C-alpha cells in the first residue's frame, strides 16, 4: 500500500447552501448561482484535472480517497473510494458523489457524505467567502 496527499485552495461564496443530498463539489469558476447547492468552494487552484498525475494514477484504480475540508472555524473528513473508470479529466470541477456513477468530474464514489452532511461551522465560513483548504489522501496498492 501507498499513501498520497495534496492540498488545494478555493473560498467560499455567499451562494454557497451546501444542501445535495448526494455530492459535493468545488470549482475553479469565481461565482456560482443561488441553485449551485452542491459547490462548497470556488475559485478552486485546482481542478480535477490538474491534480498531480501520480495521484490520477493512484485514485483510477480497484484504491480508497479521503478527502479533508478545513476553514478557520470549520472541518469535516468524506471517506470514498477510487474506481478504475475514473478520468479526472475535467477542465474546471472536482466532485464527489454517494452513488457510483462516474464522469470527468468525479473524485470520489461511495462517498460516506454529501454537501448536505457538512459541519455547520464549515458552511458558516464558505457563506462568509472564506477560505478553504482541501486535503486530498489516497491509500491505493501499487499494482493494478
Amino acid at each position: 500500500l501507498g499513501v498520497l496527499r495534496y492540498t488545494l485552495r478555493a473560498r467560499g461564496h455567499p451562494n454557497v447552501t451546501a444542501g445535495h443530498r448526494t455530492t459535493f463539489e468545488v470549482t475553479v469558476d469565481p461565482e456560482i448561482g443561488e441553485t449551485a447547492d452542491c459547490i462548497i468552494g470556488v475559485s478552486s487552484s485546482d481542478s480535477i484535472s490538474t491534480l498531480p498525475d501520480e495521484m490520477k494514477r493512484a485514485i483510477a484504480r480497484e484504491s480508497l480517497v479521503r478527502v479533508i475540508l478545513r476553514t478557520e472555524n470549520g472541518y469535516d473528513e468524506i471517506r470514498g473510494y477510487g474506481h478504475p473508470e475514473l478520468t479526472l479529466d475535467h477542465p474546471t470541477d472536482i466532485v464527489c458523489r454517494k452513488s457510483d456513477y462516474i464522469c470527468s468530474r468525479t473524485l470520489m464514489i461511495r462517498a460516506d457524505k454529501a454537501a448536505f452532511d457538512l459541519d455547520e461551522n464549515l458552511v458558516r465560513d464558505l457563506r462568509k467567502g472564506r477560505e478553504l483548504k482541501v486535503e486530498i489522501i489516497v491509500e491505493y496498492e501499487g499494482h493494478h
